[PDB]
């Protein structure tokens, strides 16, 4: 009797374990699965900010920017001509729905920039999403 | 009716601060209750999701997605 | 009469030894499920830390990592370009739900690199849950 | 009795097994990087270098390689016009941080090749590190 | 009585059945490396071989073929533009650790080909590691 | 504490020449061994990454990816 | 003496399901090829098929369609350029096996569109596979 009853128990328990996972399963797929990002509309401005022999070199990266998704967002680096910078002060956030022109200062994180007035530089903006947009800045002095 | 005995997120072990709730016979329903931290301090990152294993008076446990919110 | 005593002691048992293990298997699931691991955001930099014709080459990963999970976690090896570097000095640890720079030491574990300035290299980073990540480091000079 | 017995212990090597395979997809990565390490930079060339009245048409074949992984790497095979090719003798190799000139021989395995002086040839190149590369070759005569 | 003992042995028989499965398991492991030994380098070329006047139409069919494994392999079937080939006379080889222009002769087995000079054919090859291998043709006439 | 037993790289066997090495309880270590074919020759190229398997003293095995240095 | 005749029936109606079970997966394959069933084909057309000033605005979608399966599939739905749509008249429907013009009056679900001769637009048509496929359809009208 006794190899009929625990097969049985065990039928059961395969059916309630398994069905639990494949509940676990439908139960990721709303915060894997989600619609929309930062978009970066046409091109931005890269601006001198630097004044009275400061220590430090800083910029100022003006753009346009579209949050598509139903989260506020916000920016937290930006690579420039290859170079990495890090965002002085605190990083400027998107609302949902919304388009902006958004400003933000900038310093290199080593080095030394080597822009040109009206040359234009392909840039990399990482939001707090681990999302990137590729942009082209111009330099405007 | 079948009451929440314990709570376990992301592996840490969990408290029910309030009491028990239970889920009548029969019904599907929303619950709700309050939770503490057994050891330490847990940091939930906004939009981030976690497992709960909520453990029920059964002793039947069930995994689960948590999103948090605050 | 023994044979039917004997065959319930044999059911009754079986119900005890086939639910203990049942229980044992929904123990588990907190182990095995967790959610959440470390996240690297945007390109990484390399710089040379070598100095003073010193008899071993010393190199500098920053990196921009973020923890998901509920957990403090720390590094425990790099591989850049197909070759093991070993992480001299404390590895350093992300907190939990936290972003954050990181920089550390590394050092070959055998031969040469052959790193050029600006120059792009993938890279995996392996964390202490054994979850490994690739990366891109930019060589800076 | 021996039902539980038996579940208990396939539930436990269950565990052990997925958590063997998970670690050995993070252990693949590393050697997903070594696929790019060679480009060939320019036109090489083609000579005809068979000795007076010998049997085996040959030719030499010149062409820069840049070599960016750790190791070096060798050439392998050569497909010209369509045409597979042989090599003669040891293949050439490429130090692993180094741009070289380098030379090697060809013989024709598919039939016969009929070059024409001055006349452009595309190739690919073959190497031992699993790369094809697209070239241009120019038969000298 | 007679209960009792027989549930202790196939409390012990049950381990022992347990323990051999997972070792098998392990076992495995070694012989899914294999499935990938082998790779197609470039096109290859068709050539139609058969004799002036003789019933069957013959190809002659000229690829190269690497092998990374520790062990030779033989070609055992192809598949031309949808079409499957019977292979004639012995199947070639290549060697364990070897790149080699590989030929053999092949004739239709699903009716009449009818390839046209210049013409560029896909290819599935098959190996006898049980592999296949995308492969192009160029009919040489 | 478990030891070394076996490998088998690009499916073919090597013996683990001289004393196996031993991984305490609880411990990450970076561990080296040296090995020779059972039988045939390895044909191993620069740079190019092989499928292996460790078996240690539990029976249990593990999948392994190894990179061939020179 | 029971205990082991249970076991015995146990062990050989496990070889059954097992073997049952693995047939089953393959039964599948034939049922999940038939989402693949339709395929558009050309270019369709859009064109007036409103009169006499009459308060609604209706269109004609005209298609090439060529049905793979081995069941008559109707149109369920008609999205024209993001827009959603509604088709007026029945559904119309492509018998098995078949390749046929199919044509259809279709009303807009909200708004006014505005269709400018001879430009393109991309519908989307979905059978009642649940398969959708992208369409373009030039304005005649
Ligand atoms: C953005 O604004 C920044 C601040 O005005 C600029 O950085 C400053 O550049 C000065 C020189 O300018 C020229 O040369 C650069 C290359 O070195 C080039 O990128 C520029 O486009 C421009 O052609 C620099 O002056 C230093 O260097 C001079 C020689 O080049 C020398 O004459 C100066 O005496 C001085 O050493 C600034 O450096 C700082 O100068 C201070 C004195 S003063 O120059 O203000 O009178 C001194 O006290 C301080 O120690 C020294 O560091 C330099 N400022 C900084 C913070 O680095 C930058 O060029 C502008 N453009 C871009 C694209 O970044
Ligand atoms: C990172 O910094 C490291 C330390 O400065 C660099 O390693 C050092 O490189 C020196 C040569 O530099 C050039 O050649 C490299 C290839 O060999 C190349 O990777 C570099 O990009 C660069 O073009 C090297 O100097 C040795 O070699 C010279 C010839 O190449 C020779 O002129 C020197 O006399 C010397 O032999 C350093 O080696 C060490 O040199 C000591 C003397 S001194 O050079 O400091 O004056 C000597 O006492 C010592 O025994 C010898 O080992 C070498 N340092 C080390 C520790 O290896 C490295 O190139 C930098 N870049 C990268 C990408 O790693
Ligand atoms: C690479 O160089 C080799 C010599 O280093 C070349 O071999 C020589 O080929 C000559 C003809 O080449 C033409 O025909 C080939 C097939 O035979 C073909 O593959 C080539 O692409 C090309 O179209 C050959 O000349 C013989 O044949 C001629 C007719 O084809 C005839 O006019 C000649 O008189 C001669 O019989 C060479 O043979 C040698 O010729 C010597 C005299 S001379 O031709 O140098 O004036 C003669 O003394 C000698 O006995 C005879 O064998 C043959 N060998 C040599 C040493 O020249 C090979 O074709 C080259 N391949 C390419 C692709 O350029
Ligand atoms: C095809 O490739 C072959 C190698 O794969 C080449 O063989 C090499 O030929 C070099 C000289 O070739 C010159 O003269 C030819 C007439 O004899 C002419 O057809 C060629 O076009 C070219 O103008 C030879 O170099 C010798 O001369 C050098 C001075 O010019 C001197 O620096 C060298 O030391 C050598 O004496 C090559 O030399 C051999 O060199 C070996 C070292 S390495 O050159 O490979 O680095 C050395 O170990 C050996 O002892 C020596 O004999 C020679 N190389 C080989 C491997 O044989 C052939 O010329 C190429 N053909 C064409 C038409 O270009
Ligand atoms: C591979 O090569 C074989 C020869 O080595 C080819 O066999 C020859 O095929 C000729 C026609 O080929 C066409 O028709 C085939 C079906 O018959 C078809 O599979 C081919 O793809 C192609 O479309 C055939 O020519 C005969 O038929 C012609 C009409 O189709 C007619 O115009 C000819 O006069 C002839 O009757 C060959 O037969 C031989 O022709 C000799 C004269 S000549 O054609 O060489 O000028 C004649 O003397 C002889 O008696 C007669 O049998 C036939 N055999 C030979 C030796 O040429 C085969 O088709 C090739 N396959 C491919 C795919 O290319
Ligand atoms: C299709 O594949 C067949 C093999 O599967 C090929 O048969 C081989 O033909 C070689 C010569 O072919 C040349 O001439 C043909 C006209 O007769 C022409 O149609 C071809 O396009 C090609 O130009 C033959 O090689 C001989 O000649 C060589 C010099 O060119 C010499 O080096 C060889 O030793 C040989 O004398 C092949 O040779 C046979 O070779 C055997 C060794 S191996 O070549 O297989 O390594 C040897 O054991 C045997 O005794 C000898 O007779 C010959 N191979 C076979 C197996 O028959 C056929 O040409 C291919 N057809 C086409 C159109 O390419
Ligand atoms: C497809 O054909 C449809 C019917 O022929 C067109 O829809 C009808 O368009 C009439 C005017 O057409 C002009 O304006 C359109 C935008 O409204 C434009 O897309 C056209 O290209 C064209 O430039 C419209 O008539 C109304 O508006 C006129 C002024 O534009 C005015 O003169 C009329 O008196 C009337 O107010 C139709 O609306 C219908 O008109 C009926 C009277 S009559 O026009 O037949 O004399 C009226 O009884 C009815 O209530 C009113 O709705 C309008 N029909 C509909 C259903 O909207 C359509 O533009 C064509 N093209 C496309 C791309 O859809
Ligand atoms: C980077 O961000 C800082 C805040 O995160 C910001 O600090 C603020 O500074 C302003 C005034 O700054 C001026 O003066 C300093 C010298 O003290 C210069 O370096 C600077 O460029 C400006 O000219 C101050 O009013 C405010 O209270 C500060 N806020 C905080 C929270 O401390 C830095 O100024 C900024 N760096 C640059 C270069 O702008
Ligand atoms: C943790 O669980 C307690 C019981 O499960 C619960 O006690 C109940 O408390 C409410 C009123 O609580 C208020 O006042 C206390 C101070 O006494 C505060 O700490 C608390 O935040 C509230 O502001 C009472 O009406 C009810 O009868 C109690 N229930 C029982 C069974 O005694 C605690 O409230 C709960 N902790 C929190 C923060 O809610
Ligand atoms: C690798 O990590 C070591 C610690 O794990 C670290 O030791 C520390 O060294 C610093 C000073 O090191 C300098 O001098 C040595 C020669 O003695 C150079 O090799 C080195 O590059 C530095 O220039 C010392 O202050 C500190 O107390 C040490 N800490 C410990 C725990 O011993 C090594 O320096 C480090 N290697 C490199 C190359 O940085
Ligand atoms: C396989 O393991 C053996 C021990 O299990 C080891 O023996 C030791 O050998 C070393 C020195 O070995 C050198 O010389 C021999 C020739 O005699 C070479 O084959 C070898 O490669 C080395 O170059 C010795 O100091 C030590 O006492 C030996 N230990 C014992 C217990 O005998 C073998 O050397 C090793 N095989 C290889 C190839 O390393």
């Amino acid at each position: 009797l006794s190899g009929a009853i625990v097969a049985l128990i065990l039928v059961i328990a395969g059916v309630i374990i398994a069905i639990a996972v494949v509940l676990f399963a439908f139960g990721l797929i709303p915060g894997i699965s989600n619609q929309g990002s930062i978009q970066v509309l046409g091109s931005g401005t890269i601006t001198n900010s630097t004044a009275s022999g400061s220590s430090r070199t800083i910029y100022n990266i003006t753009i346009t920017v579209k949050n598509t998704g139903t989260t506020s967002i916000s920016v937290t680096s930006i690579n420039i001509n290859g170079q990495p910078f890090n965002i002085n002060g605190t990083a400027p956030s998107i609302p949902a729905g919304r388009t902006q022109p958004i400003t933000f200062e900038v310093t290199p994180a080593s080095g030394k920039p080597n822009f040109s007035p009206g040359a234009s530089y392909t840039a990399t903006i990482y939001f707090s999403n681990g999302q990137g947009a590729p942009a082209t800045l111009i330099y405007q002095g």
